[PDB]
Protein backbone atom coordinates (compact mmCIF):
# COMPACT_ATOMS: atom_id res chain seq x y z
CA UNK A 1 0.00 0.00 0.00
CA UNK A 2 1.26 3.29 -1.03
CA UNK A 3 0.24 5.66 2.01
CA UNK A 4 1.83 2.67 4.46
CA UNK A 5 5.45 2.83 2.16
CA UNK A 6 5.10 6.90 2.72
CA UNK A 7 4.89 6.46 6.42
CA UNK A 8 7.12 4.12 7.00
CA UNK A 9 9.82 6.49 4.71
CA UNK A 10 8.43 9.43 6.98
CA UNK A 11 9.52 7.38 10.24
CA UNK A 12 13.02 5.76 8.96
CA UNK A 13 14.02 9.59 7.65
CA UNK A 14 13.71 10.47 11.19
CA UNK A 15 15.76 7.26 12.27
CA UNK A 16 18.20 8.44 10.11
CA UNK A 17 17.44 4.68 8.39
CA UNK A 18 18.16 5.88 4.32
CA UNK A 19 18.65 2.56 3.03
CA UNK A 20 14.69 1.84 4.47
CA UNK A 21 13.83 5.35 3.40
CA UNK A 22 15.20 4.73 -0.62
CA UNK A 23 13.59 0.88 -0.46
CA UNK A 24 10.56 2.65 0.67
CA UNK A 25 10.17 5.18 -1.97
CA UNK A 26 11.50 3.24 -5.25
CA UNK A 27 8.74 1.00 -3.86
CA UNK A 28 6.37 3.73 -4.46
CA UNK A 29 7.66 4.94 -7.33
CA UNK A 30 7.12 1.14 -9.03
CA UNK A 31 3.56 1.23 -8.45
CA UNK A 32 3.57 4.02 -11.27
CA UNK A 33 1.57 7.16 -9.80
CA UNK A 34 2.77 10.64 -10.09
CA UNK A 35 4.51 11.35 -6.41
CA UNK A 36 3.24 14.33 -4.26
CA UNK A 37 5.77 17.10 -3.89
CA UNK A 38 6.24 15.36 0.18
CA UNK A 39 6.61 11.92 -1.70
CA UNK A 40 9.23 13.48 -4.22
CA UNK A 41 11.40 15.09 -1.22
CA UNK A 42 10.99 11.75 0.53
CA UNK A 43 12.75 9.98 -2.89
CA UNK A 44 15.02 13.19 -3.13
CA UNK A 45 16.39 12.58 0.42
CA UNK A 46 16.56 8.96 0.92
CA UNK A 47 18.96 8.89 -2.36
CA UNK A 48 21.26 12.04 -1.73
CA UNK A 49 21.92 10.50 1.48
CA UNK A 50 22.53 6.83 0.49
CA UNK A 51 24.62 7.92 -2.58
CA UNK A 52 26.69 10.61 -0.47
CA UNK A 53 27.87 8.03 2.51
CA UNK A 54 29.62 6.13 -0.81
CA UNK A 55 30.75 9.79 -2.23
CA UNK A 56 32.63 10.90 0.78
CA UNK A 57 33.94 7.78 1.31
CA UNK A 58 35.35 7.54 -2.01
CA UNK A 59 36.84 11.07 -1.88
CA UNK A 60 38.76 10.10 1.67
CA UNK A 61 39.96 6.65 0.21
CA UNK A 62 40.97 8.64 -3.74
CA UNK A 63 43.21 11.24 -1.12
CA UNK A 64 44.66 8.10 0.63
CA UNK A 65 45.28 6.13 -2.91
CA UNK A 66 47.04 9.38 -4.44
CA UNK A 67 49.08 9.81 -0.80
CA UNK A 68 50.88 6.63 -1.63
CA UNK A 69 52.64 0.11 -2.96
CA UNK A 70 51.08 -2.67 -1.38
CA UNK A 71 48.81 0.09 0.45
CA UNK A 72 48.44 2.20 -2.70
CA UNK A 73 46.65 -1.34 -4.67
CA UNK A 74 44.68 -1.84 -1.09
CA UNK A 75 43.36 1.95 -1.59
CA UNK A 76 42.66 1.25 -5.44
CA UNK A 77 40.86 -1.76 -4.95
CA UNK A 78 38.89 -0.39 -1.90
CA UNK A 79 37.76 2.66 -4.35
CA UNK A 80 37.02 0.03 -6.76
CA UNK A 81 34.21 -1.41 -4.45
CA UNK A 82 33.03 2.46 -3.71
CA UNK A 83 33.01 2.71 -7.05
CA UNK A 84 30.65 0.04 -7.99
CA UNK A 85 28.41 0.36 -4.77
CA UNK A 86 28.07 4.59 -6.22
CA UNK A 87 27.35 3.20 -9.90
CA UNK A 88 24.37 0.90 -8.44
CA UNK A 89 22.86 3.61 -6.55
CA UNK A 90 22.76 5.73 -9.29
CA UNK A 91 21.47 3.50 -11.89
CA UNK A 92 18.71 2.37 -9.38
CA UNK A 93 17.81 6.22 -9.49
CA UNK A 94 18.59 6.93 -13.42
CA UNK A 95 16.20 4.05 -14.09
CA UNK A 96 13.44 5.15 -11.63
CA UNK A 97 13.09 8.90 -13.86
CA UNK A 98 13.61 6.82 -16.87
CA UNK A 99 10.81 4.22 -16.24
CA UNK A 100 8.42 6.30 -14.37
CA UNK A 101 9.03 9.55 -12.66
CA UNK A 102 9.95 11.59 -15.95
CA UNK A 103 7.59 10.15 -18.51
CA UNK A 104 4.73 10.61 -16.60
CA UNK A 105 5.35 13.86 -14.95
CA UNK A 106 1.96 15.87 -15.54
CA UNK A 107 3.28 19.23 -14.11
CA UNK A 108 6.64 21.59 -15.47
CA UNK A 109 7.47 21.48 -11.47
CA UNK A 110 7.55 17.88 -10.92
CA UNK A 111 8.76 17.23 -15.29
CA UNK A 112 12.17 20.22 -13.65
CA UNK A 113 12.55 18.04 -10.75
CA UNK A 114 13.19 15.42 -12.23
CA UNK A 115 15.66 16.31 -15.49
CA UNK A 116 17.51 18.09 -12.57
CA UNK A 117 17.75 15.22 -10.34
CA UNK A 118 18.89 12.91 -13.85
CA UNK A 119 21.34 15.71 -14.26
CA UNK A 120 22.49 15.09 -10.73
CA UNK A 121 23.05 11.75 -10.56
CA UNK A 122 24.43 11.46 -14.08
CA UNK A 123 26.80 14.06 -12.47
CA UNK A 124 27.77 11.95 -9.62
CA UNK A 125 29.14 9.21 -11.51
CA UNK A 126 31.02 11.63 -13.90
CA UNK A 127 32.90 12.08 -10.49
CA UNK A 128 34.40 9.05 -10.65
CA UNK A 129 34.50 7.91 -14.32
CA UNK A 130 37.25 7.59 -16.76
CA UNK A 131 38.23 6.91 -20.32
CA UNK A 132 35.40 6.73 -23.43
CA UNK A 133 32.44 5.62 -20.56
CA UNK A 134 32.91 9.44 -19.02
CA UNK A 135 32.11 11.46 -21.94
CA UNK A 136 28.97 9.73 -22.04
CA UNK A 137 28.06 10.36 -18.82
CA UNK A 138 29.02 14.28 -19.29
CA UNK A 139 27.02 14.80 -22.25
CA UNK A 140 24.23 12.70 -20.64
CA UNK A 141 24.15 14.50 -17.37
CA UNK A 142 24.86 18.31 -19.45
CA UNK A 143 21.53 17.51 -21.75
CA UNK A 144 19.31 16.44 -18.66
CA UNK A 145 20.38 19.95 -16.96
CA UNK A 146 19.87 21.94 -20.20
CA UNK A 147 16.49 20.36 -20.52
CA UNK A 148 15.47 21.26 -17.27
CA UNK A 149 17.11 24.56 -17.31
CA UNK A 150 15.31 25.49 -20.66
CA UNK A 151 11.84 24.39 -18.74
CA UNK A 152 12.59 25.75 -15.76
CA UNK A 153 13.51 29.31 -17.80
CA UNK A 154 10.03 29.80 -19.27
CA UNK A 155 7.74 27.79 -16.62
CA UNK A 156 9.10 29.18 -13.34
CA UNK A 157 9.52 32.66 -11.41
CA UNK A 158 13.65 33.15 -10.66
CA UNK A 159 12.82 32.86 -6.81
CA UNK A 160 11.31 29.48 -7.87
CA UNK A 161 13.41 27.09 -5.20
CA UNK A 162 13.93 24.66 -7.67
CA UNK A 163 14.86 26.86 -10.66
CA UNK A 164 17.38 28.21 -7.88
CA UNK A 165 18.69 24.71 -6.96
CA UNK A 166 18.82 23.54 -10.65
CA UNK A 167 21.35 26.71 -11.18
CA UNK A 168 23.09 26.07 -8.13
CA UNK A 169 23.75 22.28 -9.23
CA UNK A 170 24.52 23.24 -13.20
CA UNK A 171 26.74 25.91 -11.98
CA UNK A 172 28.23 23.47 -9.97
CA UNK A 173 28.41 20.76 -13.26
CA UNK A 174 30.05 23.54 -15.31
CA UNK A 175 32.71 24.51 -12.52
CA UNK A 176 34.18 20.99 -11.48
CA UNK A 177 32.97 18.49 -14.42
CA UNK A 178 33.64 20.56 -17.69
CA UNK A 179 36.40 22.88 -15.86
CA UNK A 180 34.44 25.66 -16.73
CA UNK A 181 34.72 28.17 -13.77
CA UNK A 182 34.12 31.61 -15.15
CA UNK A 183 30.96 29.78 -16.93
CA UNK A 184 29.92 28.55 -13.95
CA UNK A 185 30.31 32.42 -12.20
CA UNK A 186 28.12 33.55 -15.03
CA UNK A 187 25.51 30.99 -14.36
CA UNK A 188 25.05 31.49 -10.50
CA UNK A 189 25.66 35.12 -10.54
CA UNK A 190 22.62 35.39 -13.65
CA UNK A 191 20.64 32.79 -10.97
CA UNK A 192 21.60 35.26 -7.86
CA UNK A 193 20.56 38.45 -10.17
CA UNK A 194 17.07 37.10 -11.39
CA UNK A 195 16.00 36.63 -7.87
CA UNK A 196 17.24 39.92 -6.09
CA UNK A 197 15.49 41.57 -9.89
CA UNK A 198 12.16 39.00 -9.09
CA UNK A 199 12.05 38.77 -5.03
CA UNK A 200 8.19 40.35 -5.87
CA UNK A 201 7.29 37.36 -6.94
CA UNK A 202 8.55 35.46 -3.80
CA UNK A 203 5.79 33.88 -1.83
CA UNK A 204 6.35 34.50 2.11
CA UNK A 205 5.63 30.82 2.47
CA UNK A 206 8.78 30.55 0.08
CA UNK A 207 10.88 32.53 1.51
CA UNK A 208 12.77 30.52 3.94
CA UNK A 209 13.27 27.86 1.13
CA UNK A 210 14.36 30.24 -1.54
CA UNK A 211 16.79 32.18 0.48
CA UNK A 212 18.56 29.24 1.52
CA UNK A 213 19.50 28.53 -2.00
CA UNK A 214 20.23 32.03 -2.86
CA UNK A 215 22.68 32.10 -0.04
CA UNK A 216 24.36 29.13 -1.45
CA UNK A 217 24.40 30.68 -4.79
CA UNK A 218 26.39 33.19 -2.99
CA UNK A 219 28.55 31.11 -0.91
CA UNK A 220 29.73 29.29 -4.03
CA UNK A 221 30.53 32.85 -6.16
CA UNK A 222 32.72 34.28 -2.36
CA UNK A 223 34.60 30.57 -2.56
CA UNK A 224 35.28 30.68 -6.52
CA UNK A 225 36.24 34.59 -6.56
CA UNK A 226 39.07 33.97 -3.80
CA UNK A 227 36.83 35.12 -1.01
CA UNK A 228 37.29 31.95 0.83
CA UNK A 229 35.03 29.12 2.03
CA UNK A 230 34.80 25.02 2.53
CA UNK A 231 33.79 22.62 0.07
CA UNK A 232 31.17 24.25 -2.40
CA UNK A 233 27.25 23.85 -2.19
CA UNK A 234 24.81 22.11 -4.24
CA UNK A 235 21.44 22.29 -4.08
CA UNK A 236 19.70 20.38 -0.61
CA UNK A 237 17.34 17.29 -1.56
CA UNK A 238 14.52 19.10 -0.09
CA UNK A 239 14.15 21.72 -2.05
CA UNK A 240 10.46 23.36 -1.53
CA UNK A 241 7.76 22.27 1.19
CA UNK A 242 7.36 19.03 3.62
CA UNK B 1 46.14 -12.93 6.63
CA UNK B 2 46.24 -10.93 9.73
CA UNK B 3 48.40 -7.43 8.92
CA UNK B 4 45.98 -7.22 5.44
CA UNK B 5 42.70 -7.04 7.14
CA UNK B 6 43.98 -4.69 10.20
CA UNK B 7 45.50 -2.61 7.11
CA UNK B 8 41.64 -3.03 5.86
CA UNK B 9 39.85 -2.09 9.40
CA UNK B 10 42.11 1.47 8.97
CA UNK B 11 41.44 2.32 5.51
CA UNK B 12 37.20 1.55 6.39
CA UNK B 13 37.55 3.79 9.72
CA UNK B 14 38.88 6.34 7.63
CA UNK B 15 36.16 6.03 5.09
CA UNK B 16 33.66 5.82 8.03
CA UNK B 17 32.91 2.00 6.52
CA UNK B 18 32.34 0.64 9.97
CA UNK B 19 30.53 -2.27 8.72
CA UNK B 20 33.45 -3.21 6.37
CA UNK B 21 35.71 -2.60 9.63
CA UNK B 22 33.73 -4.44 11.57
CA UNK B 23 33.94 -7.38 9.34
CA UNK B 24 37.50 -7.16 9.28
CA UNK B 25 37.98 -6.45 12.97
CA UNK B 26 35.43 -9.88 14.02
CA UNK B 27 37.78 -11.81 11.28
CA UNK B 28 41.47 -10.91 13.12
CA UNK B 29 39.96 -11.91 16.41
CA UNK B 30 38.28 -15.28 14.75
CA UNK B 31 42.28 -16.27 13.93
CA UNK B 32 42.44 -16.46 17.59
CA UNK B 33 45.87 -14.51 18.27
CA UNK B 34 45.47 -11.68 21.12
CA UNK B 35 45.35 -8.10 19.71
CA UNK B 36 46.99 -5.57 19.90
CA UNK B 37 46.30 -1.92 21.52
CA UNK B 38 45.59 -0.68 17.98
CA UNK B 39 43.42 -3.61 17.00
CA UNK B 40 41.25 -3.69 20.20
CA UNK B 41 40.78 0.10 19.62
CA UNK B 42 39.59 -0.78 15.61
CA UNK B 43 37.58 -3.27 17.51
CA UNK B 44 36.31 -0.89 19.66
CA UNK B 45 35.65 1.62 17.53
CA UNK B 46 34.36 -0.57 14.71
CA UNK B 47 31.18 -2.22 16.99
CA UNK B 48 30.80 1.30 18.73
CA UNK B 49 29.88 3.07 15.39
CA UNK B 50 27.85 -0.41 14.16
CA UNK B 51 25.51 -0.43 17.75
CA UNK B 52 25.35 2.84 17.97
CA UNK B 53 23.54 3.66 14.27
CA UNK B 54 21.13 1.19 16.01
CA UNK B 55 20.59 2.41 19.77
CA UNK B 56 20.12 6.03 17.65
CA UNK B 57 17.46 5.13 16.01
CA UNK B 58 16.40 2.77 18.45
CA UNK B 59 15.76 5.58 20.60
CA UNK B 60 14.19 7.91 18.31
CA UNK B 61 11.70 5.59 17.41
CA UNK B 62 10.65 4.35 21.40
CA UNK B 63 10.25 8.09 21.29
CA UNK B 64 8.02 8.76 18.33
CA UNK B 65 5.55 5.56 19.56
CA UNK B 66 4.59 7.91 22.41
CA UNK B 67 -3.80 5.78 15.23
CA UNK B 68 -3.65 1.66 15.18
CA UNK B 69 -1.81 1.55 12.26
CA UNK B 70 0.60 4.08 12.89
CA UNK B 71 1.16 2.97 16.03
CA UNK B 72 1.67 -0.94 14.59
CA UNK B 73 4.18 0.26 12.08
CA UNK B 74 6.13 2.26 14.81
CA UNK B 75 6.25 -0.63 17.39
CA UNK B 76 7.28 -3.72 14.29
CA UNK B 77 9.83 -0.84 13.02
CA UNK B 78 11.22 -0.68 16.43
CA UNK B 79 11.31 -4.13 16.90
CA UNK B 80 13.15 -4.59 13.37
CA UNK B 81 15.53 -2.07 14.92
CA UNK B 82 15.85 -4.21 18.29
CA UNK B 83 16.51 -7.63 16.25
CA UNK B 84 19.68 -6.30 14.82
CA UNK B 85 21.17 -4.60 18.11
CA UNK B 86 20.98 -8.02 19.70
CA UNK B 87 22.62 -9.62 16.93
CA UNK B 88 25.04 -7.05 16.67
CA UNK B 89 25.58 -7.32 20.66
CA UNK B 90 25.39 -11.28 20.53
CA UNK B 91 28.80 -10.90 17.94
CA UNK B 92 30.60 -9.00 19.77
CA UNK B 93 29.71 -10.88 23.39
CA UNK B 94 30.38 -14.43 21.67
CA UNK B 95 34.01 -12.86 20.19
CA UNK B 96 34.65 -11.41 23.80
CA UNK B 97 33.68 -14.77 25.36
CA UNK B 98 35.15 -17.59 23.02
CA UNK B 99 38.66 -15.40 21.89
CA UNK B 100 39.18 -12.14 23.88
CA UNK B 101 38.70 -12.45 27.46
CA UNK B 102 40.20 -15.96 27.90
CA UNK B 103 43.37 -14.48 25.82
CA UNK B 104 44.00 -11.66 27.52
CA UNK B 105 47.35 -12.14 28.91
CA UNK B 106 47.67 -8.71 30.76
CA UNK B 107 45.13 -6.97 32.96
CA UNK B 108 45.01 -3.93 30.58
CA UNK B 109 43.44 -5.85 27.74
CA UNK B 110 41.66 -8.42 30.22
CA UNK B 111 39.89 -5.19 31.44
CA UNK B 112 39.39 -3.79 28.29
CA UNK B 113 37.48 -6.48 27.38
CA UNK B 114 35.75 -7.48 30.63
CA UNK B 115 34.60 -3.41 30.55
CA UNK B 116 33.31 -3.79 26.68
CA UNK B 117 31.46 -6.98 28.24
CA UNK B 118 29.49 -5.42 30.78
CA UNK B 119 29.14 -2.62 27.89
CA UNK B 120 27.57 -4.82 25.08
CA UNK B 121 24.97 -6.12 28.17
CA UNK B 122 24.47 -2.88 28.96
CA UNK B 123 23.30 -1.71 25.12
CA UNK B 124 21.16 -5.42 25.55
CA UNK B 125 19.59 -3.71 28.60
CA UNK B 126 18.66 -0.54 27.21
CA UNK B 127 16.01 -2.70 25.37
CA UNK B 128 15.02 -5.42 27.10
CA UNK B 129 11.83 -5.88 28.65
CA UNK B 130 10.77 -8.97 30.64
CA UNK B 131 11.83 -12.24 32.52
CA UNK B 132 15.26 -11.88 30.39
CA UNK B 133 16.03 -8.02 31.33
CA UNK B 134 17.03 -9.66 34.97
CA UNK B 135 19.41 -12.02 33.45
CA UNK B 136 21.14 -9.51 31.06
CA UNK B 137 21.76 -6.60 33.95
CA UNK B 138 23.33 -9.07 36.14
CA UNK B 139 25.54 -10.43 33.04
CA UNK B 140 26.81 -6.36 32.72
CA UNK B 141 27.08 -5.51 36.06
CA UNK B 142 29.23 -8.95 37.05
CA UNK B 143 31.19 -8.06 34.01
CA UNK B 144 31.91 -4.32 35.16
CA UNK B 145 32.37 -5.90 38.85
CA UNK B 146 35.19 -8.44 37.72
CA UNK B 147 36.72 -5.09 35.29
CA UNK B 148 36.70 -3.12 38.42
CA UNK B 149 37.99 -5.15 40.87
CA UNK B 150 41.38 -6.28 38.34
CA UNK B 151 41.70 -2.45 37.70
CA UNK B 152 41.40 -1.58 41.46
CA UNK B 153 44.17 -4.43 42.21
CA UNK B 154 46.43 -3.92 39.17
CA UNK B 155 46.71 -0.50 37.18
CA UNK B 156 47.09 3.09 38.32
CA UNK B 157 43.91 5.39 38.54
CA UNK B 158 45.15 7.74 35.72
CA UNK B 159 44.78 4.82 33.21
CA UNK B 160 42.13 5.87 30.57
CA UNK B 161 40.78 1.92 30.71
CA UNK B 162 40.07 2.37 34.19
CA UNK B 163 38.97 5.83 34.00
CA UNK B 164 36.64 4.35 30.93
CA UNK B 165 35.53 1.70 33.02
CA UNK B 166 34.67 4.40 36.14
CA UNK B 167 32.94 5.98 33.17
CA UNK B 168 30.59 3.67 31.97
CA UNK B 169 30.39 1.54 35.41
CA UNK B 170 28.89 4.62 36.48
CA UNK B 171 26.62 5.26 33.96
CA UNK B 172 24.95 1.87 34.59
CA UNK B 173 24.06 2.40 38.08
CA UNK B 174 22.90 5.48 37.15
CA UNK B 175 20.38 4.74 34.49
CA UNK B 176 20.08 1.04 34.78
CA UNK B 177 20.17 0.00 37.81
CA UNK B 178 18.47 3.78 39.24
CA UNK B 179 21.02 4.10 42.01
CA UNK B 180 22.43 7.93 41.22
CA UNK B 181 24.17 8.61 44.98
CA UNK B 182 25.81 4.89 43.83
CA UNK B 183 26.86 6.34 40.24
CA UNK B 184 28.43 10.03 41.94
CA UNK B 185 30.11 8.26 44.02
CA UNK B 186 31.90 5.95 41.54
CA UNK B 187 32.44 8.53 39.24
CA UNK B 188 33.59 11.10 41.87
CA UNK B 189 36.26 8.38 43.55
CA UNK B 190 37.74 7.50 40.19
CA UNK B 191 38.05 11.54 39.54
CA UNK B 192 39.83 12.29 42.63
CA UNK B 193 42.29 9.11 42.42
CA UNK B 194 43.83 9.83 38.69
CA UNK B 195 43.76 13.98 40.05
CA UNK B 196 45.89 12.60 42.69
CA UNK B 197 48.29 10.76 40.18
CA UNK B 198 48.24 13.64 37.07
CA UNK B 199 51.60 15.08 37.58
CA UNK B 200 53.48 11.73 36.87
CA UNK B 201 52.11 11.54 33.27
CA UNK B 202 53.77 12.23 29.83
CA UNK B 203 51.94 14.91 27.38
CA UNK B 204 50.03 12.64 25.39
CA UNK B 205 48.81 10.24 28.18
CA UNK B 206 47.61 13.59 30.29
CA UNK B 207 45.36 14.50 26.99
CA UNK B 208 43.88 10.77 26.95
CA UNK B 209 43.58 10.76 30.95
CA UNK B 210 41.87 14.16 31.17
CA UNK B 211 39.69 13.48 27.99
CA UNK B 212 37.79 10.88 30.20
CA UNK B 213 37.92 12.61 33.20
CA UNK B 214 35.82 15.61 31.96
CA UNK B 215 33.16 12.84 30.95
CA UNK B 216 32.84 11.79 34.47
CA UNK B 217 33.18 15.74 35.31
CA UNK B 218 30.21 16.56 33.03
CA UNK B 219 27.95 13.20 34.17
CA UNK B 220 28.99 14.37 38.04
CA UNK B 221 27.57 18.22 37.08
CA UNK B 222 24.39 16.94 34.99
CA UNK B 223 23.67 14.67 37.69
CA UNK B 224 23.79 16.68 40.65
CA UNK B 225 23.19 20.31 38.93
CA UNK B 226 20.47 19.31 36.33
CA UNK B 227 20.47 18.95 32.41
CA UNK B 228 18.46 18.51 30.03
CA UNK B 229 22.19 17.16 27.90
CA UNK B 230 22.71 13.22 27.16
CA UNK B 231 25.12 11.57 29.48
CA UNK B 232 28.86 10.72 28.68
CA UNK B 233 30.03 7.10 28.33
CA UNK B 234 33.73 6.35 27.28
CA UNK B 235 35.18 6.83 23.86
CA UNK B 236 35.86 3.52 21.92
CA UNK B 237 39.43 4.30 21.57
CA UNK B 238 40.98 5.35 25.12
CA UNK B 239 44.38 5.22 25.05
CA UNK B 240 46.76 6.00 21.76
CA UNK B 241 46.75 4.68 18.19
Amino acid sequence: DKNELVQKAKLAEQAERYDDMAACMKSVTEQGAELSNEERNLLSVAYKNVVGARRSAWRVVSSIEQKTAAAQQMAREYREKIETELRDICNDVLSLLEKFLIPNASQAESKVFYLKMKGDYYRYLAEVAAGDDKKGIVDQSQQAYQEAFEISAAAMQPTHPIRLGLALNFSVFYYEILNSPEKACSLAKTAFDEAIAELDTLSEESYKDSTLIMQLLRDNLTLWTGGGGSRRGTSPARMAGN
